[PDB]
């Protein structure tokens, strides 16, 4: 992929190095230790063409004063975020599965994976050995947490600063391509979590190169707001997703915190990103998902034939959040919006998409959301676990530890047989109980600021003892336990998950393509009990769930029984049970 920023081959034997640095009068290129002056070619841009440069050659930029910095648009770092960048050959990796052309979004079952903790080794190469396992299980889309190089050698990925460079701790560019290529061969699409709303705190020299890269007033909760209205900035931001998709042959992207991407440009940066992706990549579906707290739908339209010209689906945190209150009784902070009749919110989310479609949010005191019933069910990504819902907790508790195994089983089945697109957090499939903690790898003042900034999020829970994010044990405690995965109890969870996914592809997925609207109805709710129906062209799907300690009577649920757990009862649902039916 060809980019405005960075180091690219412009001929078989010539690399063009390009940097925008409005805060600088001059910039030098330090190439394999030797300094050459770059040409200032208007509007703060500096450029230099160098003949003969081989792939793997190290380089840095040197500022007017003598400060040595990584390429902010580095394609790869030699070691850490502050060290040399290196010239990458886009063609060094030989793609084997070039006939892959993806799969329809309707069959998506997403599996969110953190590269560093997914395996003991914590690398892309080690993760390849687990791909057959995931494919066998019935996962169809791997979502890789952000790989943009960040400070230190451990982190979730949201402190990324070199937005074009996969973290050297995970592997080289070719290691990541090998993982993607292998995934394709195993029948898995791969999407990447991408952060375009802020830069992390270590290794970001853009403020020193070009203060205008960031706004003077605007600040997100995690760093300065980005000046998307400035042409050079817009090039850096928009070309990043295009680069990842083209150069890494990815199947989509998940955009972090889009509600924190403020742009007053006539054409919003996110709209332009989506439009360019749909015009530039046409040989395969590209599944663009977004994380937005606003419960809008304007970025997820469908045309009459069901195509998504902008974004494909939206993270529907209302589902998780209603489930969490419903199943655990916790009502603090953002969960308080679901404290009143969580069953009603849950049923509404299942049936219609959003629980909040314009009603006042208790937590904000403002209207939240818009009508969502006209969206197809596949425009929502639902989940009972993800990196945030687990990791934003002081002790990183997984749902199974809060709701218990029996309740978690019926919630997992609910998720997997529902018409919304399901996302699983790595480890759920075998009943993992290890926490997923917030971990980092910083030093000095930054380490202290991050550690105390984290503790302060839980200061009102006085009694808490938040694990130091910088401590290696915080990271080690979060590693998936593959022993458990191989255990008998783990094999029971795996068998449960596997059957659910088979049932999903056999019975649910075929209903989804023709569904142009929610088509969902709440039949009944009561404390601990929901019953919902979806009327699709291909059949009427019904679901009822009871997590109360006593049996409940059911409405009529037409059709044959797709799944009943633990048992099926006629006209009733026992404690801690679920039933799913389909009438055709
Ligand atoms: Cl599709
Ligand atoms: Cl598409
Ligand atoms: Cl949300
Ligand atoms: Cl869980
Ligand atoms: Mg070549
Ligand atoms: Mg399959
Ligand atoms: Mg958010
Ligand atoms: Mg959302
Ligand atoms: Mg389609
Ligand atoms: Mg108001």
């Amino acid at each position: 992929f060809c980019k405005s920023w960075g180091a690219e081959y412009i001929a078989a034997d010539v690399v063009r190095f390009r940097l925008w640095a409005t805060g600088q009068q001059k910039v030098m290129l330090r190439l394999a230790g030797k300094d050459q002056e770059m040409q200032a070619n208007g509007d703060g841009w500096f450029t230099l063409d160098v003949a003969g440069v081989t792939p793997g050659t190290e380089y840095n930029f040197v500022l007017s004063d003598g400060m040595v910095v990584p390429d902010p648009a580095s394609r790869a770092q030699k070691t850490d975020v502050n060290g040399p960048s290196y010239v990458v050959d886009p063609g060094s990796y030989t793609w084997r599965n070039t006939g892959w052309k993806g799969s329809r979004w309707e069959q998506a079952v997403v599996y969110e994976m953190h590269t560093g903790t997914f395996t003991p080794e914590g690398t892309f190469r080690a993760a390849i050995a687990k791909l057959p396992y995931l494919a066998e299980l019935g996962v169809t889309v791997i979502e890789v947490m952000p790989v943009a190089q960040f400070g230190g050698e451990r982190g979730w990925g949201y402190d990324g600063v070199l937005l074009y460079a996969p973290h050297s701790a995970y592997g080289t560019p070719d290691d990541f391509k090998a993982f993607i290529d292998a995934a394709h061969g195993y029948g898995l699409s791969v999407v990447l979590d991408i952060v375009l709303n802020h830069f992390g705190p270590e290794g970001n020299y853009l403020p020193l190169l070009a203060p205008a890269f960031f706004h003077k007033e605007r600040m997100t909760p995690w760093g300065n707001g980005i000046a998307y209205d400035v042409d050079a900035v817009r090039r850096y931001i928009i070309e990043a997703p295009l680069y990842w998709l083209t150069e890494y042959h990815l199947d989509g992207l998940r955009f972090d915190a889009i509600d924190q991407i403020e742009d007053s440009s006539a054409r919003h940066v996110l709209v332009e990103i989506a439009q360019r992706i749909r015009e530039d990549i046409t040989d395969r579906p590209i599944h663009l998902t977004t994380e937005d707290s606003r419960n809008i739908i304007s970025l997820h339209p469908r045309d009459q034939d069901g195509n998504a010209p902008l974004f494909t689906a939206e993270w529907n945190d209302d589902f998780h959040n209603a489930v969490h209150v419903f199943a655990t009784g916790e009502t603090q902070a953002y969960y308080n919006d679901f404290a009143d009749a969580p069953e009603k919110h849950l049923a509404r989310a299942l049936a219609e998409g959003f629980a909040y479609q314009g009603e006042i949010s208790p937590q904000t005191g403002e209207p939240r959301g818009v009508k969502s019933t006209g969206q197809p069910p596949v425009a929502f990504v639902d989940f009972i676990q993800n990196h945030d819902q687990v990791g934003n907790r002081a002790q990183g508790d997984r749902l199974i530890t809060l709701a218990g195994a029996e309740r978690t089983k019926v919630l997992l089945a609910t998720l997997l047989l529902s018409p919304h697109i399901p996302l699983l957090f790595m480890g759920e499939e075998y009943g993992e109980s290890r926490p997923f903690l917030f971990f980092t790898d910083f030093h000095g003042d930054l380490a202290r600021a991050v550690r105390e900034g984290r503790a302060k999020e839980f200061a009102d829970h006085a009694g808490e003892n938040v694990p130091d994010p910088n401590a290696p044990e915080t990271f080690q405690r979060s590693k998936l336990n593959w022993k458990q995965q191989h255990s008998e109890e783990g094999k029971a969870w795996l068998a449960f998950t596997r059957e659910l996914l088979l049932l999903r592809q056999k019975h649910i997925v075929p209903l989804l393509s023709a569904a142009r609207e929610s088509s969902g109805t709440v039949l009944q709710t009561a404390p601990g009990f929901i019953a919902v129906s979806w009327r699709f062209p291909g059949g009427t799907l019904s679901l009822a769930l009871n997590i109360s300690a006593t049996t409940v009577l059911l409405p009529d649920l037409p059709g044959k029984t797709l799944f009943a757990w633990p048992n099926e009862s006629t006209g009733s649902l026992s404690q801690h049970s679920l039933i799913v039916r389909l009438a055709q």
